[PDB]
């Protein structure tokens, strides 16, 4: 069975200097089935991904059961599968100055995307959850000696709160050229009525020149070094009636290289029916940074 | 909600010299919704446009209400939104020698396409209609100082006839390189039973070397000059029973550069059910021009 | 009317040296309609082919009736339309070492693919079938003097068996550069309960350097020569309960150039519901050849 859903948005966006019209529409194909013993299986991808979904680069395929779910394709990484990301600000998701996303190292469309189809395993039992993920250590089916990437996370919900932790590791095929990167994450999610609060603290080590490239700095002509980093952040959103207001603030401090605090503030008004007016503002504290902002309508079909 | 429709055609086509098989199939995704106060909203794009529809280059998004409809994306331009184009000849739309389309300067996939998402506003009240359109004056969200393009049109239906007028203007970012282009259009549409008659007269001014490029002439190594042009044409089609016969003739006279009359004659036979046999013939009076022609079946699903 | 179906698979694949995750998902658009006298017409293409299906390179359009079916697009060639191919081994279709496909010269995505939309005509009456196919002798609608390719096949079912024959011919536009290629095929299909047996014998002549390129050999700096070849093979599959086991073996002997025998063995277990576990092994006898193999699940929606 194949079900269709879709979305669209339109409005105006300020990129720091000019306003521009911004719009889009997408269509999602969700396919499902149950085997005779009650195993579930399915697949989904958006229409603009038809081509990569046909090679396993985009879209995901899965099979679940009493043993947990195995998913393959552009599967999220284990930590991000359990904890997700922060309040999404702006109708276009105002990612320009850093975004609402938690800086997960692996999985998805993140640092490991070249590796795809990656595999995600997840399993819950009552109030606990575990997730583990990895590439094959080759570039999909072309047996390329590469990035072996992997992650593990686990959570525990106790009433109102989930708290969890995860570990992500990216192995370098030539550490004289690229240090291995690793990160440890702790996250705590709390819902109190119409308010959601999500907070995280991650720490680990990054390859020097990847870290210098994050902040847009030329690399240094030397062998690879690992620098230490710690990241952390918070979003709060609440809904009153049909109005949600929310924001987030996060910091990345990569030691010996630079520090940035980035943030955003947004609001939505639900017109009911699948449409809402959404608008937002995000920025960070580095040097250049010019706020971006937007305002428009978002539609779910 | 997401509805699917689609089309397909197949037959043989004569390009001036040889016959070739010609065929295609397309699928259109139409998505709709109503908000709690009865505002309508939607989005649509064809499957082969999944990629550009995801950036706002292809497909359109809209929101309508008592105030009129706002549409954003590859929106038609205001004049073309009210008056449309002439009898479509041939199963492949025999556009080779000039086509059935009225030479609108803006909107759509026309001279302004780079500008997209462009915006179209339309509003009717009883028997009158207004439409206005424009780009943002940037290249979508990449704030590129460019083509500010805009148009306005209005119509009035009085029984059997609509008559209307429109104005289209394209501003040059460096008039020493490209003159501004403008056009004024008047159109009159009349339905008399099973006969439709559409006629227009447009006039204005074009950039010299754009006009020379239309007729496929090298440009002249000089600063930009505007040349004056006037365009006009007519189509008539009628249906008897299951057979429609129709044609059009149009002329473009760009002063000091060249004149062309182009035309076409076609017929359809409806097999009922969404299929019809369609065939046609088009040509113009320039020098080379070898008639193109075709014959095949067209299918709507 | 537009119906959606789709498929997906996931598992691990061994390419001769390494195992890799391999997965995909696809969506097929099938569109149909009946005219007032009961002619059927339709079109279909997969989502990842939206772009070529819009030019007639991918997907097919058709119109059938009492006269037979005419199909245009990426239509299969006449022989392959009647006889199909051998047991498909492996969840990814383990085509690496030669595959389960019978070496048809024309149609489809085979040697004639550049030619597409190609045309297929088929007609059955009781127990007999005929099929004929061809390109236009141009490169679709760009009138390119090329490959005129064509084929004819016919079959006869007598109870338990179909036996048939076909002829395929590819004409060279410069025989000093490329010999014409031709092939004659005989095939016999037999179903005995849950067992299917398919066998073929083809023979003809190939262009020398195409034949040398098949076996991956540099060509020889001389004018084109035709070499003679004969191909033949067999697959057997049977289902016991929910387990199907099957395999095939085929040989290509191109005279004065090289001989290869290629084969594969696979099995499926049906989980019911559209999912099955499939796995397989294929290889050939040339020199390098390292077996490929796979194991995973396949899903139909
Ligand atoms: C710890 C691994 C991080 C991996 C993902 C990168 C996280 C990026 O967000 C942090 C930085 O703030 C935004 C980027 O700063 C660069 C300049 O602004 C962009 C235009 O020049
Ligand atoms: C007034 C602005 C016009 C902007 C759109 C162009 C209108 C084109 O149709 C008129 C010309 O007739 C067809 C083209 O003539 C050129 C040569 O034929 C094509 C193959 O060489
Ligand atoms: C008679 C016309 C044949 C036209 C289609 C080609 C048939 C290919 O299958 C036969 C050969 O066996 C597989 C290929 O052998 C080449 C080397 O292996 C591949 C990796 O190097």
């Amino acid at each position: 069975e194949v079900k269709l859903s879709g979305d669209a948005r339109m409005g105006v966006m300020y990129n720091g200097d000019d306003w521009n019209f911004s719009s889009r529409s997408r269509v999602l194909f969700t396919m499902s089935g149950t085997t005779d013993s009650g195993l579930e299986f399915g697949a989904s991808f958006k229409a603009h991904e038809s081509v990569g979904a046909e090679t396993g680069e985009d879209g995901t395929v899965f099979l679940s059961g009493a043993f947990g779910k195995i998913e393959m394709g552009d599967a999220l990484g284990a930590s991000e599968a359990l904890f997700g990301d922060l309040y999404e600000v702006g109708y276009t998701d105002l990612d320009d100055r850093g975004g609402n996303d938690i800086p997960y190292l692996t999985g998805d469309e993140r640092l490991t995307a070249e590796d795809n189809p990656v595999l995600l395993y997840t399993y819950s039992a009552g109030a606990f959850s575990v997730a583990a993920s990895m590439s094959d250590g080759k570039v999909g089916e072309t047996s390329e000696d590469d990035a072996q990437e992997m992650a593990v996370a686990a959570a525990y919900t106790f009433g109102n709160y989930t708290v969890g932790l995860g570990y992500e590791k990216i192995d370098s095929p030539d550490t004289a050229l690229m240090a291995d990167m690793e990160q440890l994450e702790l996250a705590a999610i709390a819902k109190f009525g119409a308010t959601n609060v999500k907070a995280y603290y991650a720490d680990g080590e990054l390859d020097r020149d990847f870290a210098r490239a994050v902040f847009d700095l030329t690399p240094v002509a030397a062998a690879a070094t690992a620098v230490d980093h710690k990241a952390y952040g918070l979003s709060v959103d609440s809904t009153f009636g049909a109005t949600t207001v929310g924001g987030y603030v996060q910091v990345l401090d990569i030691d010996t290289i630079d520090d940035v605090t980035y943030y955003g503030l947004g609001a939505s008004y639900d017109l009911g029916g699948g449409a809402s007016i959404v608008g937002g503002i995000a920025d960070n504290d580095l040097p250049n940074s010019d706020m971006v902002a937007d305002l428009g309508v978002k539609f779910k079909f």
